[PDB]
C-alpha cells in the first residue's frame, strides 16, 4: 500500500503519540464520541457520560484510550504486514462488539483531528498524506474480512 518514505513518516509521527499515549487516546475517543454520540452506544462502560467533562474526567476512557492506541501501534509497525494482529480485531469488532466500519472511519478522522490539534503547525502535509493511506490500508484489510463475515451492516 505504502512505499517506506511513507512508513517512515508514518512512524516518525506515531513517535509524536507514544509520548503520550493516554492524552492522546482520551481525546482520540472524545472526539469521536463527542462528534457521532451514536458512537458512545456501542460501549456500555460510556454509557454513563452525557458532557464532555466527564468524559475528560473519567480515568477509564485514558485506560481505553490507552489499549485502542497500543493496539493501533502494534498494527502500523508492522509496516502492512499485519495479517496475524488485525484478523482477531477484524473478527471481535464485527462479531462480538457490532462496530460498523464507518466507526472505524469517523476514528481515521478523529486521529487526523487531534494531530493537528495537539502538534498546529508540525503535522505537515506529507505526514498527513502518509498517515491517511495508513489508516486506510487498516480500514480496508478490515472491511475485506467484514465481508467475509457478511458483516452487512
Ligand atoms: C482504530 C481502531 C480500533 C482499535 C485498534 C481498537 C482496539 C480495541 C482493542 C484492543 C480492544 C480490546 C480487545 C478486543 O475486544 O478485541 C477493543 C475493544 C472494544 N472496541 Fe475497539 N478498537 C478500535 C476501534 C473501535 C471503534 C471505532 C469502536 C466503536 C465506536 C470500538 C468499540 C470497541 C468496544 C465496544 C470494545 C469493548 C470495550 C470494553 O468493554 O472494553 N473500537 N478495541
Amino acid at each position: 500500500g505504502l512505499s517506506d518514505g511513507e512508513w517512515q513518516q508514518v512512524l516518525n509521527v506515531w513517535g509524536k503519540v507514544e509520548a503520550d499515549i493516554a492524552g492522546h487516546g482520551q481525546e482520540v475517543l472524545i472526539r469521536l464520541f463527542t462528534g457521532h454520540p451514536e458512537t458512545l452506544e456501542k460501549f456500555d462502560k460510556f454509557k454513563h457520560l452525557k458532557t464532555e467533562a466527564e468524559m475528560k474526567a473519567s480515568e477509564d476512557l485514558k485506560k481505553t484510550g490507552t489499549v485502542v492506541l497500543t493496539a493501533l501501534g502494534g498494527i502500523l509497525k508492522k509496516k502492512g504486514h499485519h495479517e496475524a494482529e488485525l484478523k482477531p480485531l477484524a473478527q471481535s469488532h464485527a462479531t462480538k462488539h457490532k462496530i460498523p466500519i464507518k466507526y472505524l472511519e469517523f476514528i481515521s478522522d478523529a486521529i487526523i483531528h487531534v494531530l493537528h490539534s495537539k502538534h498546529p503547525g508540525d503535522f505537515g502535509a506529507d505526514a498527513q498524506g502518509a498517515m491517511t493511506k495508513a489508516l486506510e490500508l487498516f480500514r480496508n484489510d478490515i472491511a475485506a474480512k467484514y465481508k467475509e463475515l457478511g458483516f452487512q451492516g
